[PDB]
């Protein structure tokens, strides 16, 4: 796979799955995911601003990406 913005789990492709994933990190459960990809809007730090970030971006809100905040 490739750095995608939003590609979590790290398998090539931005899944619904990787938004649930998200989720569990930014609760901070202790679940390991690429923060790499999560950061949609290059914040250096993954926070709620990219999870709703990635939940929109799935839920054709957004389409220009990465995202500049
Ligand atoms: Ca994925
Ligand atoms: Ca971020």
């Amino acid at each position: 796979s490739t750095k995608l913005y939003g590609d979590v789990n790290d398998d090539g492709k931005v899944n619904s799955t990787d938004a649930v994933a998200l989720k569990r990190y930014v609760l901070r459960s202790g679940i390991s995911i690429n923060t790499d990809n999560a950061d949609l809007n290059e914040d250096g730090r993954v926070n709620s601003t990219d999870l709703g970030i990635l939940k929109r971006y799935i839920l054709k809100e957004i389409d220009t990406l990465p995202y500049k905040n």
